[PDB]
């Protein structure tokens, strides 16, 4: 077993939002065949961030979904290599996030570089304000296309004044080797901050995402 049942990980992400750069080191632990995990989250630069850490959370860990033996953990098998994802997160208001991420694999723990970039989010938009409060749990359809595992969710985020704030994210998987993909398939996904300090230097994460097959819906049916 390359991938033990209990796995460790630090993180690092550099990145801007609008114009202000900033830097995260982080370390989790986690059960990767029960998927669950967790984060402790520090900002090391530009902190106090002037927007809202949700937009970040979603891009701090792929190998800790729990599959079904009949689905190929693509991702898992990925090792000890690793793999290297891109997504986009087009935001309802215009904001756009997208992410350059490399997974691998050192001294038997797993190991994130994250680079982000933020844009066009407007001022006076929840993001800018602060106004937001967690993730609706989402449903990722995955499929194997062009030697990679793609990934398609639409994200919620719950607004502290009861609305939502939604985002169409794209994201593309791809093992450093090829490994088997599996065939198209939904992995349910749920995070939570669990706790952070008064000026949000330092937060914990806690996620649990579960693959299962599709009843067919990809799109609006599922």
């Amino acid at each position: 077993a390359i991938i033990k049942e209990f796995m460790r990980f630090k993180v690092r992400m550099e990145g801007s939002v609008n114009g202000h750069e900033f830097e995260i080191e982080g370390e989790g632990e986690g059960r990767p065949y029960e998927g669950t995990q967790t984060a402790k989250l520090k900002v090391t630069k530009g902190g106090p961030l002037p927007f809202a850490w949700d937009i970040l959370t979603p891009n701090f860990s792929k190998a800790y979904v729990k599959h079904p033996a009949d689905i190929p953990d693509y991702l898992k098998l990925s090792f000890p290599e690793g793999f290297k994802w891109e997504r986009v997160m087009n935001f309802e208001d215009g904001g756009v996030v997208t992410v350059t991420q490399d997974s691998s694999l050192q001294d038997g723990e797993f190991i994130y570089k994250v680079k982000l970039r933020g844009t066009m989010f407007p001022s006076d938009g929840p993001v800018m304000q602060k106004k937001t409060m967690g993730w609706e749990a989402s449903s990722e359809r995955m499929y194997p296309e062009d030697g990679a595992l793609k990934g398609e969710i639409k994200m919620r985020l719950k607004l502290k004044d009861g609305g939502h704030y939604d985002a169409e994210v794209k994201t593309t998987y791809k093992a450093k080797k090829p490994v088997q993909l599996p065939g198209a398939y939904i992995v349910g996904i749920k995070l939570d901050i669990t706790s952070h300090n008064e000026d949000y230097t330092i937060v914990e994460l806690y996620e649990r995402a579960e693959g299962r097959h599709s009843t067919g819906g990809m799109d609006e049916l599922y």
